[PDB]
């Protein structure tokens, strides 16, 4: 029964991409997802309840790195920004909820759990880069005396950056993730081997 | 009389921010700009014209670095970054339009013109950029067999970066413009010693 379940999510991502979160409705999904009106709401209480349960099993879907492994910090840095990058541009479920959540969400006070949810991706990560690099000067790897903040800042803005040039630009249409990786290496080297990083 | 036409245009820069291109009308413009309804028609013909308009006097704002000045091209290059992002996150008639043309500017075939204007915008400037770069490989400044296209696919997004970071997020609330320099100036060190960025 509740693999109908699944029925209903893939239904949503579709729903959701297709018109906003605040103008569809419970009905809507059943059609799409092929149910009874009644059975969507058998097992969800609200659209925006489907919403929260559509955007965990996407969560799910994350490749979550071993923080504990034996390779250098910044490997594992990498790694995961590469793993995941992919996942927000390659055409599987997370990268629809992504496009969703961000894009396609109002910012009403209805949407607030959708807000909150969404943040939370965003500080969960923003945490993990500063955990990777924090680790790589404890470790050895990078300058102690690293200003290790505005370094963050640094890999984040460029992430965000190329992000942003493969949605949407024909920027990177060419070989794209060999090239990426290129550019993450070399910002990777900057707190390495750059002064202006540093602090005081 | 034409003294007037200010009037408007920094009227619209407001009518424009506070609701939508789209959404605007040609009345409510005269409305906040304090002038009669024939007034303003008769300086412009469509609300779509007082908008080009609009975009011009605020590009002609944009301050034009000295392509040709006894230094460094990178030193070039980050004067204009540096002034450039300045003018998009401090309070002036640029930062305004910016916002008006990216954010509060529907998709729609009327909005054609605006469309085009601003890409003509983004294209002068990433122009610019690949001038810069070219320059210092040729100037000696950086590696020949520097692979240039890449290299600006490194600035052009570590500038977006940061520039979602300035807006929007806290994270360089503390000092922003000297750290910032500090990041871009680190961006610019990797062109000239990172392996990642050459060819072949």
């Amino acid at each position: 029964s509740q693999k109908t379940r699944d029925g209903i999510l893939d239904a949503a991502e579709r729903v959701f991409l297709e018109k906003g979160v605040g103008t569809t409705a419970m009905a809507d999904l059943a059609d799409a997802a092929g149910v009874s009106r009644g059975a969507v709401y058998g097992h969800y209480k609200n659209k925006i309840e489907v919403c929260l349960a559509m955007c965990d099993r996407a969560f799910g879907q994350i490749e979550v790195p071993d923080e504990n492994a034996r390779v250098p910090a910044l490997d594992i840095l990498l790694r995961a920004g590469m793993g995941f990058l992919r996942q927000c541009c390659e055409p599987g479920s997370v990268q629809r909820v992504l496009e969703i959540l961000y894009l396609k969400c109002e910012r009403s006070d209805e949407n607030e759990p959708l807000l909150r949810r969404r943040e939370l991706l965003e500080k969960q990560g923003q945490r993990f880069g500063l955990r990777q690099i924090r680790r790589a000067v404890e470790r050895g790897e990078l300058p102690a005396r690293l200003d290790v903040e505005l370094a963050s800042i640094y890999l984040q803005s460029l992430w965000d950056g190329i992000c942003g040039t493969l949605a949407w630009t024909e920027r990177l249409r060419d070989d794209p993730w060999n090239r990426a990786e290129r550019m993450f290496r070399a910002g990777l080297d900057s707190l390495r081997s750059s002064p202006y990083l540093l602090l005081a």
